[PDB]
């Protein structure tokens, strides 16, 4: 599923995702739409280092969730990264949620440090409702 801007807002308020551990709706907007361009289906393989990074958030296998074939890796969300691929984002957030109660939050994703920070992100939920 690709999401629209709105409609993914007002999903991830549902959720529980408004300023989860300190970080406000607009940066997991912001985060969602460079990642994936709010698309659940989206696949990243790192072929450095035998990794996948899946969904809408682009989690990554090493870490976060299992698939079977990340050499060494751990899967902290105890989940199969497949449940990352579903059109349904309970699973993802979720996951995103474990992800950020590590002491990093989310400068975990390089992307969201690249177009996020330290930037103007209201755009991302104005005219939402949220």
């Amino acid at each position: 599923k690709v999401f629209e801007r709105c409609e993914l807002a007002r999903t991830l308020k549902r959720l529980g995702m408004d300023g989860y551990r300190g970080i406000s709706l607009a940066n997991w907007m912001c985060l969602a739409k460079w990642e994936s361009g709010y698309n659940t289906r989206a696949t990243n393989y790192n072929a450095g280092d035998r990794s996948t990074d899946y969904g809408i958030f682009q989690i990554n296998s090493r870490y976060w969730c299992n698939d079977g074939k990340t050499p060494g890796a751990v899967n902290a969300c105890h989940l199969s990264c497949s449940a990352l691929l579903q059109d349904n984002i309970a699973d993802a957030v979720a996951c995103s949620k474990r992800v950020v109660r590590d002491p990093q939050g989310i400068r975990a994703w390089v992307a969201w440090r690249n177009r996020c920070q330290n930037r103007d992100v209201r755009q991302y939920v104005q005219g939402c409702g949220v």
